């Protein structure tokens, strides 16, 4: 069927067949290969023997460092340029922008990027043609929720970079396997390069391949691509995690009746054996994975963890909102991760981890600030730049977004249903960020229309997830700013539509605050563990337990309520106070952001709510 070769690159496949693959993939495959120019084509099956390989063949490159002192784990350091997501560097195409983003009345939106189908070609061209040349294409076949769930979606990944195809293996269903499931059904098409054609043309630092000047990280829903260069840190380079299981997803579910959101998803057991399903919102770094494998202060209490940043949900025909974590491994934040703050985690990362950007010590362990084990004397420490480093220093041993790579069934409390095709039912749902002031640890809100905007009104402290520095409090509705597929005031919306839903069973929803901090700066409550206080008397609320006294923001504990056992000396009143003040200046900044922001697509329920909260607050 050929009058040369035809666009066949058979002759640069070194593993599996393109014979092999469905014509669709292999279209997809080939495609790229003949744009992109890779010297190679290799098709991973996903297997012990592909992984381990892998790892030794970038360990002989000084790609990564095998950390001798824990089974099979390893360390990446990246060039300083390439740590975390890039907001601005990320963006959407649609034929209308309006589609993408409300446009913003003061000109500039902070609720996503629209790049025109023109702007993007041009970008696109600029870019990716050649840009494999001297490397290897890896083509990654993933599910993204497990095997055979009806809630599960495919795709695949091409990529130049070893280190993206080990972190795809443990942050997703990987191999051949994958494509056997897939047969002839669609998948979401990723692209993904590093963006350094060999031979190179300025020199690496660190050994880490990436592009920061081309760096762009685009969505093209209408074509379902995901097409990502220049960077390999995991947010913008694994691209079933936020590309497609947030910021794809959001906008499927959005056309096909369900949820995909930036939640843990966790199991609550009470002393005697009672179990709920709790599912939680908060922005990057501001607590997710510590709450989702929580280690209970609280005894008789228990929680297990489904998973700990992606939650796709669905009522089904009975009403209950079921989850599933569409993830298989946890991308968690290294630094403050220690015994104190979450066994659970240290105990999941003790194995076939990769660690990205923490200190290594001289004994071949892994360090980071809070990490809070004292090393022997004589033990000394490689920052995550590569140098000796000292605590005199005044410079983290750890990037302050590091991060472990680590398998999900590896935790000692992974829920027993984690990977049940159906999901388990939610009957909450938890807002919060951090907030230094004025908000209180925990309050229930009213309604189901209440519940949406108090998800809408979210604000949180910056964190180190993405470019953005100092603590200035950001807006962060339902902690998806970097991560709405599509009209925020759409998705609005959509989640208020779920009131009308066929025998719909709304979860309770709740907003917390563990980050509220004294006159000095001293957070006003422990949390980590003690959280568990607090999802106690959600778990009772959810019961329908008399344990709540009306405010104006919603419902809070009654005085004795919250057990306090072991916490005495914690200011109660501080904790909970609620100033008129406060929260007249509140209302007023929740009123001109989404005038602004959201403006002709905000909904009027959403409106309603927020002139109801206005009026509650002025009979203080
Ligand atoms: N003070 C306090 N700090 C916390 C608490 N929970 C988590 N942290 C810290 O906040 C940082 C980020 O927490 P994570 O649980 O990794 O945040 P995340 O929501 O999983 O972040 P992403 O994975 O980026 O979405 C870590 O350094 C934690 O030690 C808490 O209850 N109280
Ligand atoms: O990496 C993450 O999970 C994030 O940035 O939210
Ligand atoms: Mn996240
Ligand atoms: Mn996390
Ligand atoms: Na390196």
């Amino acid at each position: 069927p050929q009058l040369h070769n035809g666009l066949d690159f058979s002759a640069k496949v070194i593993q599996g067949s393109l014979d092999s693959l469905p014509q669709e993939v292999r279209k997809f495959v080939e495609g790229n290969a003949q744009l992109c120019q890779p010297e190679y084509i290799h098709i991973c099956d996903g297997s012990e023997e592909e992984y381990g390989r892998l790892l030794a063949h970038m360990q002989e490159e000084g790609v990564i460092r095998k950390l001798k002192k824990y089974d099979n784990c390893w360390l990446a350091l990246t060039d300083p340029r390439d740590v975390a997501r890039i907001e601005s560097k990320t963006v959407i195409i649609t034929q209308e922008q309006r589609d993408t983003v409300p446009i913003p009345k003061s000109g500039q939106s902070q609720l996503g990027r629209w790049m025109s189908e023109e702007d993007f070609e041009k970008a696109f061209n600029a870019r990716f043609p050649g840009c494999m040349k001297g490397r290897t294409m890896y083509v990654i076949p993933f599910s993204m929720g497990p095997l055979g769930s009806p809630l599960a979606k495919i795709g695949i990944e091409l990529t130049d970079s070893p280190y993206v195809v080990a972190s795809m293996r443990i942050m997703t269903r990987m191999g051949t396997s994958v494509l056997e499931a897939l047969g002839d059904g669609e998948f979401i098409k990723c692209l993904h390069s590093v963006g350094c054609p060999l031979p190179l043309k300025k020199p690496l630092v660190n050994n880490w391949a990436c592009n920061p000047e081309l760096t762009l990280i685009a969505h093209l829903p209408d074509r379902r691509e995901i097409i990502s260069f220049g960077s390999g840190y995991g947010g913008n380079s694994l691209l079933g995690k936020k590309c497609f299981a947030l910021r794809i997803a959001s906008r499927l579910a959005k056309e096909e009746g369900w949820l995909a959101e930036h939640m843990l998803i966790l199991g609550i057991t009470n002393p005697e054996g009672k179990k709920k399903y709790l599912a939680a919102a908060f922005p990057s770094a501001c607590g997710k994975t510590n709450l989702a494998m929580m280690n209970p202060t609280l005894p008789g209490w228990k929680v297990e963890c489904v998973g700990d940043d992606i939650a796709w949900m669905k009522f089904d025909a009975q009403g209950n909102l079921r989850a599933i974590n569409p993830e298989n491994g946890f991308f968690g934040v290294a630094p403050g991760t220690s015994v104190k703050t979450n066994p659970n985690a240290i105990k999941t990362i003790q194995k076939n981890t990769i660690f990205t950007n923490v200190a290594e010590t001289s004994d071949g362990g892994v360090y980071w600030e809070g990490i809070d084990e004292p090393l022997a004397p004589g033990v000394t420490i490689t920052s995550w730049k590569n140098k000796e480093w000292r605590p005199q220093d005044e410079e983290p041993c750890a990037h302050p977004n590091s991060r472990f790579c680590t398998p999900a069934s590896q935790c000692p409390i992974i829920d027993p249903a984690w990977e049940s095709p159906e999901g388990v039912p939610i009957e909450g749902i938890i807002f919060g960020g951090r907030r230094p002031a004025g908000v209180p640890l925990v309050y229930e809100a009213l309604s189901w229309q209440h519940g949406v905007f108090v998800g809408a009104a979210m604000r949180s402290e910056a964190t180190a997830a993405a470019e953005h520095k100092g603590k200035v409090i950001m807006r962060d509705p339902f902690a998806m700013r970097p991560f709405f597929g599509y009209n925020f005031g759409k998705y609005l919306a959509h989640w208020l539509s779920m009131a009308h839903r066929p025998a719909a069973k709304l979860p309770k929803i709740f907003h917390v605050n563990w980050f509220r901090k004294d006159k000095n700066g001293k957070f006003l409550w422990p949390g980590f563990g003690e959280n568990s206080r607090v999802l106690e008397w959600m778990f009772g609320r959810i019961e329908g337990e008399d344990s709540a006294k009306l405010t104006p923001i919603g419902y809070v504990p009654k005085e004795d309520a919250l057990n306090l056992k072991g916490l005495g000396d914690v200011n109660v009143e501080e904790l909970f106070g609620i100033s008129k003040e406060f929260w007249e200046k509140e209302v007023e900044e929740i009123d001109k952001y989404l005038e602004d922001q959201v403006n002709a697509d905000l909904p009027y329920e959403i409106e309603r709510e927020l002139r109801a909260l206005k009026q509650r607050i002025s009979q203080m």
